[PDB]
């Protein structure tokens, strides 16, 4: 996934308290999650992916082979089961969790990268452009 | 430093190998940093700068705050002191161990990023450019 390669920055986020409520994040972490514009570091090694979500306070780094399994602690500590593909030219992963799961589709859409979370009918979207 | 700040990939090197023997580095040591190209990631949270190297089998990552001297383990294992300023729009970064010292200056000319490595006499130049 070489289109995805380097350090993005937030330019604009919709829907992203009501997803978070959606798939269970606390008020308090909702909060503090929210009351910040993260900074999206994506890189390759080989076969190694890593994306890394870097703020004043928050810092989250996961490393994962495309198509396998792993296991990945979020941002607002669920402990989930990832996959993530190369689809249709997106980067597709899908969290399970307690019979839930989610989906976030990673596309680069000309110079920015739009980052696309749904859970249960509400859907986030956060652009973010090349730094 | 908010210019510095991206994913660089290396596409140039000229005399780091003797730039290397020069601060010291051993022949073996000084073989597999040379058989690498980096991939050379900086950020800025705030007032604290990270600047990562990555490869396919040495990663090594430094955190600082223009001004304050800090302590660093080097790729190549050497404990030195640091201290990294803005000087003329260049990163001027400065490592000191056993009464020697070598200057590392981080550029940017262009769409490049250019980094030159002094160490008595012997000048080392990398070239980076935006991934």
């Amino acid at each position: 996934g070489d289109a995805f390669v380097g350090t993005w920055k937030l330019v604009s986020s919709e829907n992203f308290d009501d997803y978070m409520k959606e798939v269970g994040v606390g008020f308090a972490t909702r909060k503090d999650a929210g009351m910040a514009k993260p900074n999206m570091i994506i890189s390759v090694n080989g076969d190694l992916v890593t994306i890394r979500s870097e703020s004043t306070h928050k810092n989250t780094e996961i490393s994962f082979k495309l198509g396998v399994e792993f296991d990945e602690i979020t941002a607002d500590d669920r402990k989930v089961k990832s996959i993530i593909t190369l689809d249709g030219g997106a980067l597709v992963q899908v969290q399970k969790w307690d019979g839930k799961s989610t989906t976030i589709k990673r596309k680069r859409d000309g110079d920015k990268l739009v980052v696309e979370c749904v859970m249960k009918g509400v859907t986030s979207t956060r652009v973010y452009e090349r730094a």
